[PDB]
């Protein structure tokens, strides 16, 4: 569509020129040409406007912009709690307004108010109907605009958006990798002109990195790598007698941005994170190739669900016998994903839970999910999390078709997601057909071979030369059935006996246990 | 006017609740069961190049193949992680196993 070319670079804009354009030609375009023909047109001035997104993207930079080249004069702001008497400081606003009015209104220029937070001073009836008679009263104003800006307006007042008033709204949401080169790209000018940066800096690099990352905090970047680098190379040299210019000639800057980007800022939006001493306890050993070929297959899917197109959606189920140490393993990957935001959903913290609850749990937790560009979810003890019971069914059907409908549910464009679960009952979930909903299967097998029981006990580091040696003698045959956490607790158990009666207790618990699937 | 436009994946279930008699006419959707066409998607995705495509053909077209567009997909992105010498090997291993009677 044609349009009148701009300089947003110039503006200091970078990454918005659609909706630059867009607010212009529908908002601030009849205020420009001369009273005669807008009168001929017909045409009729719109009174406000509405921004909503997150916080930092530069929702009051892109009017302050406006004012700027607006060719008047500037534009005045309030905030929520200021005017929460409050009569008295409306009439600290338009008073203003209405005195030009009452000098002009026919060629008169054009007022500007900024509203901060406006959701706070509206859902108070008071202030709301004071307002609501202000914009559009009995007396008209030809000579205001009011610009509101919250970020949630969902709880703003149907009245305030009649079409007669507010009748624009438009979202401002988070930057993109090309958005966020961009930015640099206008953010890094006095250091490009004063050449206090390394060549080798990429900041395609930096670009690709920050993944989310508000123009605030792009900012912050700079600033911390400049202060850093000041900082490093003028120390440097200050307890040196070396030349002082020395320290200068290290004033370019190439690793500062990493070295700040380390732990100085951190991403305020989603970015949660979890603990994984309360899920791994006793760390993780290996006693055998399948803990290997495990971690290999989950640092694939991990790869995939990353620089696909195609797959913006990736779930995954691990199967095997029960206390084989599969939600240790589980969280072990997630933990390795280091991705921005992670999560973990355990029946645990359900405990007397109604059916709806669990249900408004996982809903909540899946949206909160969805707001970062990327995230990875856990989900154990699917089996346990539907309430089974070997006596007959017993299966909460409306916690089935949540899940059923959850798995498939795609994210909105340009978001990614990955899904991990755990499960012992296989079989069970093949009758409820849930199986198909799942892209791949992986089995945790158990240790099946005496030389593998052997290098579990060295390991953990138990049992001494004589005993060891009489253990492999005894069990030498490969026809053993444990698992880790069996083991583990059976060893627990048997080291409290006497040093005389231990081998033998060990052997007999063993014996107790069963040797095949 | 009206036109309504229903999907389902279990035939049988709806036949046993006497729905069919509503709905007007039914279409039927098949899978892939032949080689040739598992080429011919394979050459229009156009992901694996000329001699690989010549190894595939010469290894698929010796069995039978009963396989989901959505699976297909699926099966090509995980297989396109592994290193250049051992993706057709993974592919075909994954296929393999897949591979159902219809
Ligand atoms: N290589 C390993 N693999 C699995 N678990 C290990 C390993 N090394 C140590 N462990 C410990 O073994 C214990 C078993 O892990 P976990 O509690 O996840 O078992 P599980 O089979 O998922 O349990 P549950 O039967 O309750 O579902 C944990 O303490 C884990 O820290
Ligand atoms: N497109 C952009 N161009 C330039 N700066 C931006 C842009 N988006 C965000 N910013 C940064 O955001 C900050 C301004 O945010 P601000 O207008 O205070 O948001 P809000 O008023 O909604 O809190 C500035 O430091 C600016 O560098
Ligand atoms: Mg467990």
């Amino acid at each position: 569509i044609i349009n009148p070319d701009w300089n947003f670079e110039k503006m200091g804009i970078g990454g918005l020129d659609k909706e630059f354009s867009d607010i212009f030609r529908r908002a601030f375009a009849s205020r420009v040409f001369p009273p005669e023909i807008v009168e001929q047109m017909g045409c009729k001035h719109v009174k406000g406007i509405l921004l909503y997104g997150p916080p930092g993207c530069g929702k009051t930079l892109l009017a302050r912009q406006i004012g700027k080249m607006l060719n008047a004069r500037e534009p005045k702001v309030v905030n929520g709690p200021e005017i929460l008497e409050s009569e008295a400081n409306i009439r600290k606003l338009f008073a203003d307004a209405e005195e030009e009015q009452r000098r002009l209104g026919a060629n008169s220029g054009l007022h500007i108010i900024i509203f901060d937070e406006i959701d706070a001073i509206c859902k108070h009836d008071t202030v709301v109907n004071q307002l609501l008679s202000k914009i559009d009263g009995v007396e008209q104003l030809n000579n205001i605009l009011v610009i509101g800006m919250t970020n949630r307006p969902d709880l703003i007042d149907e009245a305030l958006l009649r079409p007669g008033r507010l009748e624009v709204k438009m979202e401002i949401g988070l930057p993109d990798e090309k958005g966020r080169l961009q930015i640099l790209h206008i953010h890094t000018a006095r250091m490009r002109g004063h050449q206090l940066l390394s060549a080798d800096v990429d900041i395609k690099e930096l670009a690709v990195e920050t993944k989310n990352f508000s123009g605030a905090e792009l900012e912050g970047l700079v600033r911390a790598a400049q202060s850093t680098a000041m900082n490093r190379h003028i120390k440097a040299s200050t307890k040196v007698e070396v030349d002082m210019e020395k320290a200068e000639s290290l004033q370019v800057t190439r690793g500062d941005f990493l070295a700040s980007l380390e732990n100085d800022i951190k991403p305020a939006f989603g970015t949660n994170q979890e603990d994984y001493a309360s899920y791994i306890m006793n760390g993780i050993i290996k006693w055998g190739d399948p803990v290997t070929r495990v971690l290999d297959d989950g640092e694939l899917l991990v790869q995939q669900t990353k620089n696909s197109d195609r797959t913006p959606l990736v779930s995954v189920l691990l199967e095997g016998p029960p206390h084989s140490g599969k939600t240790a393993l589980a969280a072990k990957i997630a933990e390795e994903s280091n991705f921005p935001f992670i999560k973990i959903c355990s029946p645990d913290k359900m405990i007397g839970f109604s059916e709806t609850a669990k249900c408004q749990a996982m809903k909540k937790i899946f949206d909160d999910a969805y707001k970062s560009q990327l995230s990875c979810v856990v989900v154990d003890d699917i089996e346990r999390l539907l309430d089974y019971v070997p006596i007959g069914p017993r299966f909460s059907n409306l916690v089935l078709q949540a899940l059923l409908v959850l798995l498939k549910k795609a994210p909105p464009q340009g978001r990614k997601l990955l899904i991990i679960g755990t499960t012992s009952r296989k079989d069970v979930l093949q009758e409820m057909e849930m199986l198909n909903a799942f892209s791949t299967t992986i089995h945790v097998p158990n240790i099946a071979t005496g030389e593998q029981l052997l290098e579990a006990l060295e390991l953990l580091g138990n049992f001494k030369d004589k005993e060891r040696t009489t253990i492999a003698q005894q069990v030498k045959g490969k026809k053993v059935w444990i698992g880790i956490k069996k083991l583990l607790m059976l060893i627990e158990m048997s080291l409290q006996m006497d040093p005389e009666y231990r081998v033998r207790k060990f052997l007999a618990l063993l014996r107790e246990e069963g040797a095949s699937p």
